[PDB]
């Protein structure tokens, strides 16, 4: 991944999120419910580390979790207990498209329960790049729902 | 689906189709390897009614099967024994791009065991228009497998 957000101000990301869209290098990271790299974000909480409060599915059930993104030299790319967090574009106000990699996924994240076509066409574009083999999106019912049921 | 082969003629996707790219309106239509519309096409036989080859897991299995689609006045609209298959475009040689609904699904059909930017692309214009919330892709290796595994 070669997008950054530059200037990010992490602290001007707190608070809610929509997991939007998702993207995938390969299928089974995102094909079922408890697919690894299936995490619907609910809240970041910047400590200047990154709090992120996300839903998962485990042994059939949505659970609540909360995971530590550890700041990097680098503004935008944060690190997890491996697994490298990096900010490819943000408006602070609409949405935020992230990527995670040790197997390489992205997320389109917006403040609302919405579908915000300007945000998953930047998603789009931002993923042209990348070898993605999988892509999600969720209507508002789901983005309301636990596990986006 | 407002996109169909303008003169399309049916003798010439005749023969060997890979499923390249998979799109559908709904999640659990294409996410596990026993979802209903994951299928792939392994050859079209027009008879001019069109006999498909298709490849589709079931109960642990990967299992060869044969289905017919009975033309309409339409020549680019076909049925199935409910649901209606339409050929959006082909340019007989390279690819073939095809929707089927009661639900949609779409896919991107192509000659040979290679991934075809050039068609991707016209898959994703086609799709545009469309209210699909699950994509996938297959690389060369997967294409040569049963069932892409
Ligand atoms: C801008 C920051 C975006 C937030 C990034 C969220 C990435 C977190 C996903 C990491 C996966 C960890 C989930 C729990 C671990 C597990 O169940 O195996
Ligand atoms: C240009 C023509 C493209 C070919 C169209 C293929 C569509 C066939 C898919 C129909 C699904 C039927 C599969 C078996 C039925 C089942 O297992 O439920």
């Amino acid at each position: 991944v070669t997008q950054t957000m530059k200037g990010l101000d992490i602290q001007k990301v707190a608070g809610t999120w929509y997991s939007l869209a998702m993207a995938a290098s390969d299928i089974s990271l995102l094909d079922a419910q408890s697919a690894p790299y299936r995490v619907y974000v609910e809240e970041l909480k910047p400590t200047g580390d990154l709090e992120i409060l996300l839903q998962k599915w485990e042994n059939g059930e949505c659970a609540q979790k909360k995971i530590i993104a550890e700041k990097t030299k680098i503004p935008a790319v944060f690190k997890i207990d491996e697994n490298k967090v990096l900010v490819l574009d943000t408006d602070y106000k609409k949405y935020l498209l992230f990527c995670m990699e040790n197997s390489l996924a992205c997320q389109c994240l917006v403040r609302t329960p919405e579908v915000d076509d300007e945000a998953l066409e930047k998603f789009d574009k931002a993923l042209k790049a990348l070898p993605m083999h999988i892509r999600l999106s969720f209507n508002p019912t789901q983005l309301e729902e636990q596990c986006h049921i």
